[PDB]
């Protein structure tokens, strides 16, 4: 009734782009959202077969890289915002922080679902370049230390590949670029 009366004055609101906000306004100016983190995906989904690529992380003091099933579940567990990367949320990633601290991101307790279980990696020869290998049929994601004779850094097995997955890169507040090498 009060609402019904109010609706008589329904107007067509569109948003103004401004240059004071970090807000992201859709092309049609009828939708707005926030940005979270600095994670980016490859442009082509992987839903079959074997895929290899290499990421140059020379001189970077921090990063996250691996494979991601997308940002669909980012909001519910505040993933990018709190670096809550877990296989159960569609992330198979390793990371570096503070120049020398390498870790793998694993599933954490559901009793504390907003924080992952971070496991230190033993890295002796710091990688300038990391190879990432997805075998979608086998459900594995492998990380190779190109700088260290290509020795395996870590391998995720029995991955829950029920959805398309993508290369995942995150420069993680470190201003040094990370680069996809060719081929």
């Amino acid at each position: 009734t009060e609402l019904t009366d109010a609706r008589r004055y329904w107007v067509d609101v569109t948003l103004a782009t401004n240059n004071i906000s970090h807000a992201v306004i859709a092309e049609d100016k009828r939708q707005v959202s926030s940005r979270a983190g600095t994670g980016v995906l490859g442009s082509q989904s992987i839903t079959s077969g074997k895929h290899y690529w290499e990421v140059d992380v020379s001189k970077k003091s921090a990063w996250i890289l691996g494979v991601c099933a997308g940002f669909q579940s980012d909001a519910m567990y505040n993933i990018e915002q709190n670096e809550n990367y877990q296989p159960k949320y569609g992330y198979w990633v390793i990371g570096l922080q503070e120049g020398v601290k390498y870790s793998v991101f694993q599933d954490g307790s559901s009793h504390t679902p907003f924080a992952p279980f971070i496991v230190p990696l033993s890295v002796i020869i710091c990688p300038d370049r990391v190879g990432v290998f997805v075998d979608y049929e086998a459900c594995t994601v492998s990380f190779f230390n190109i700088t260290n004779h290509g020795f395996l850094i870590y391998k995720f097995s029995q991955c829950s590949f029920s959805k398309p997955v993508f290369p995942y890169l995150n420069p993680r507040k470190c201003t040094v670029p990370m680069t996809l090498c060719s081929p």
